[PDB]
């Protein structure tokens, strides 16, 4: 499949044009008629391009802007306006949305916009994913290598890092091995920038 679309829309009018366009270009769909129902699946749906209502009861432009900011995902988001809102739309966009239609608007707009936008979110996908996968490679170090690595990422030297966590001063090298290679770190450097990504340095 070309991508998945999960529509969020009151109109059923266009909830059924979006689901026809969509599908007869080749990407998948889901529609919610509803903004809880997204919402409850959200946690749960996989990587794909939302394409919301700006005035979605319960969860409008801004509301679902700041939802999806929360939650942090990285699904882009393209806002549906009429055109008396697209003031409304633009504080979306203030707020990372990538792209708002007003209606009408041409099919291969949207799904030249959708082909787009998914391409420009991809990035923080994979992104979002390598932090996971970081976070796995600390959670995977003993309680000796854990302390290691606290002290390397705080700037600490083999003595400074012996004497504060009480380690042979000759052992240091070693922990530092095993912690290089169970993060997959090539350097000091890289151990403290994936660190950071992992967020145990704030
Ligand atoms: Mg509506």
């Amino acid at each position: 499949t070309k991508g998945h679309i999960y529509v969020i829309d009151d109109d059923a009018a266009m909830r059924d044009s979006l689901n026809f366009l969509l599908d007869s270009a080749g990407f998948g769909v889901t529609l919610f008629d509803d903004a809880q129902a997204f919402l409850d699946a959200l946690p749960g749906l996989s990587f794909g391009c939302v394409v919301s209502d700006v005035r979605m009861p319960g969860l409008d432009g801004i509301e679902l802007l700041k939802r999806m900011k929360a939650q942090q995902s990285p699904f882009p988001i393209l806002i549906m306006t009429g055109h008396g809102d697209v003031p409304l739309a633009v504080e979306a966009m203030k707020l990372g949305a990538v792209d708002f239609l007003e209606k009408p608007f041409e099919d291969d707009r949207l799904t030249a916009m959708i082909e787009s936008a998914i391409r420009q979110a991809e990035p923080a996908a994979k992104s979002e994913a390598v932090a996971q996968d970081i976070a796995a490679r600390v959670a995977s170090l003993s309680p000796r290598e854990r302390q290691v690595m606290e002290g390397l990422i705080a700037g600490l030297s083999n003595k400074l890092i012996a004497r504060e966590y009480d380690i042979s001063p000759r052992t240091i090298e070693v922990y530092r091995a095993n912690v290089m290679t169970k993060m997959q770190a090539n350097s000091l450097s890289e151990l403290v920038r994936l660190a950071m990504r992992a967020g145990m340095l704030n």
